[PDB]
């Protein structure tokens, strides 16, 4: 079935790095050929900057370029997000989204709340 699962909360020591575990699933009858596009958003209902973008990393917002990384493997439906050099300002909500076909795309409504302390 369709869905994205990741912890409701994750802590992180400023300056260091944190890992947001994440997995996703979609129907088994959905065809796959051009792969699955992986995307991580930050503050979707606000600034909504692109944190990670498998299809075009050039699309990642300037603030996140170089400080994010997708540790997950798409063929295993793993979307583990790695945040390096954490910053207090990076505190907020991260929502994962993946794509396959024009209508077979999906953005997780839940999201993960990252808190970065000092």
């Amino acid at each position: 079935t369709w869905g994205v699962s990741s912890p409701k909360n994750v802590q992180g020591l400023s300056g260091s790095c944190l890992l947001i575990p994440c997995i996703f699933s979609y129907p088994a009858d959905v065809p796959v050929s051009n792969g699955i596009t992986a995307i991580w958003y930050y503050d979707y209902s606000g600034k909504r900057q692109v944190v990670i973008h498998s299809g075009d990393p050039k699309l990642v917002d300037k603030r996140f370029r170089g400080r994010a990384e997708l540790m997950g493997n798409m063929d295993h439906k793993v979307c583990n997000l790695l945040l390096k050099d954490l910053k207090p300002e990076d505190s907020g909500t991260y929502n994962f989204r993946f794509e396959i076909s024009d209508s077979n795309r999906w953005l997780d409504v839940k999201g993960t709340t990252v808190t970065v302390t000092t």
